[PDB]
């Protein structure tokens, strides 16, 4: 029904393995069409090497019901859905277990801004969520994963339009952007700064976060 | 005699270098046919770039005798054989010296479950065996390697159907699955969580294992 | 106007992703034509996969004005320009956020010469600049970035003709050479010794810099 | 004059970049023909992408004089020559600055045998030479590099036929084998165990070397 959108999502999903952000069939990308009140996401149970635009599922932003698609949508759909409702300014969402961002997630630590690379895409510390409670995990898990992300941002007063990424404790990174592609680009940068953050800490364990002035210069410049 | 099986094993063996789990000619994959009472394994002394389905050797589960094949079977055949007898629920076995899982093996340490990535494929700590005794090593080595793996699981009360992987002290990883391919996939995940485990420990040296509830959620969900 | 130069710069810019020194559209290479009093640099807002020789911008060494080009020049142009004026003996300049050199930059640490690999291309410690002041950052930023590099070399008495590289605190590496290509080669070596420096320090935290005699032997030999 | 030999050396040299053991034009492989009293080595000043069998230089084992070749031989030729004279049982020599083996070399540390991977190709600790003296470095450098390697083996009573590799302090690895190809394979394994050695030490800083029985089992088995 939104072929050009299914195209953008399809291509973004195929970009995941190309940029070495995923292995096997992990990861998923989706894009939203606000006026349509629906979002398109990667299908569940489909290899990237077989995946076609027609496999992309159409889901209702409001009810989470599949508006079009023969395939089952990604099991992470509720999280995507929740985030679209919570963050009005986002147009695309990426979820992967990219190695280095996931290392930070598993460590339960937030990625501090120590470089201009990071400053160009994330306005400050990339937050790692608190652990989910036993209740949240055994309840509507994916949806709750979304709630934990949103709570993290509200409690810490972080603007989602200025921080297109987050780490889910013991799980992995979630990133987003203006559209499917933009979302994928933010995901690849999140992985890059995660990688560099590990080793810059090793070289300088008592390294202070970058100068606020430098952070501002680079983030405010773009956007 | 089981061309379709020799095909599955051949392709799984060719997948090893493609997924960067092996170098030169290290590694080997095999698949079993219970009703036939035989398993098919990679040949010894054959480059992956030359390897053909006909090179796959057929071996007796009960006697370890080669039922069909011009080439000599992998020197690890006894280990595979032992594991098939010991673990009834397995249909394929992978052995490699994939770098990161091997780093843990050489360190003689078990890979703790610190993420959902790990939880999705291994139900808990991926065990590293104790060192083999001088007698075991100088006896029927490969077979003894199998016995050490099995003892590890029995002593620690770990169900092989829920933990498709193990690290052999000072040696390397062994993984298995429902079939040759499934076995290969578990092998690649074992390498991924081994990689991430190294660095998540570095970021958080006193990091506790993941929440049991989270572990259960992810493992019990699949399967 | 200098097609053969735009060719050299174009090809050098396309070499950046090929040598895994860049991601997305980061990085930029330029080459100068002293007699012409102009330098050619990568355009801003152009994917490497689309980039053509015609996209290369021509800029005035003296005024920084674009002498020819439909596209906007890289935002790092002022830095390049400043460096050409400051260092007469350089013919090409490379700027990237290559992961490992950037890790050192973010750590705010200089890369010590601990090997012959390093000695072959950099005559001594590869310097990391001091942090830029709030004023410098909020002023003519790129130009000031150049001034900080130059001050680093003058204060520390380092000859730019013998040290074709520098790390900008919290930012990334800048490298240069006799021409666009030579500049790119120095950039790739800077990344290699940055990578090895991290881990050689890990293996030997109290490792002294390499023998001066060895350093001299290798650097003075070439050149 | 020995086209089939120039072929083996050519192909081995082209294998260096393919196995990611080299960058730019670093590294060199050579093979010897004892009965002929000559060895063939990679030429100096030739990109791997242009390199042809005819570019391979023929050198006298006894005098180090070029018996055939339009191109200048690798600057490491004296080292190769010395090693051929010193170690009668070797038929090929590889020299690279492969990242991880070089990290150990720069750290001035020997790679301890902590795994079967290592045991399969190197019978024990892979030695790192002592630092060269100012005199050795400023004398016939490459030849002296060879003498330091040989002294290392004699002083420590290590059989070159059982240890096809060595690390030259602050420099890089040298490996050898029965022929050009065998030499290249040993070089790639040296890099693999160097990589794993770094991180296995990190996981277990007080890790003892592998069981002698295990070391013997694996090395004595092959060969
Ligand atoms: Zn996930
Ligand atoms: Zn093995
Ligand atoms: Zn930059
Ligand atoms: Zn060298």
């Amino acid at each position: 029904m939104l072929e050009d959108l299914k195209r953008q999502v399809l291509e973004a999903n195929l970009a995941l393995p190309k940029h070495n952000l995923v292995t096997l069939t992990w990861g998923n990308v989706s894009a939203v069409d606000r006026e349509r009140g629906v979002f398109v996401i990667k299908p569940s149970g489909v290899d990237y090497s077989i995946m076609t635009a027609d496999d992309m599922v159409v889901v209702s932003i409001e009810t989470g019901e599949v508006v079009e698609g023969a395939k089952k949508p990604s099991s992470d759909t509720p999280t995507h859905r929740l985030l679209y409702q919570a963050f009005p300014s986002i147009g695309g969402i990426v979820h992967t277990h990219s190695r280095h961002a996931t290392i930070w997630a598993q460590a339960g630590q937030s990625i501090p801004a120590t470089g201009t690379t990071h400053a160009n895409y994330f306005y400050g510390t990339i937050p790692c969520t608190r652990k989910m409670t036993d209740a949240e995990i055994n309840g509507e898990y994916e949806w709750e994963t979304g709630n934990v992300i949103v709570e993290t941002f509200e409690k810490q007063g972080i603007d989602a339009a200025q921080m297109p990424g987050v780490l889910v404790h013991s799980h992995g990174p979630f990133a987003w952007g203006k559209n499917a592609e933009d979302a994928v680009h933010n995901a690849i940068v999140l992985e890059e700064v995660a990688y560099m953050g590990i080793f810059c800490r090793q070289l300088a364990p008592q390294l202070p976060d970058m100068q606020q002035t430098l952070l501002n210069k680079h983030y405010l410049r773009k956007h």
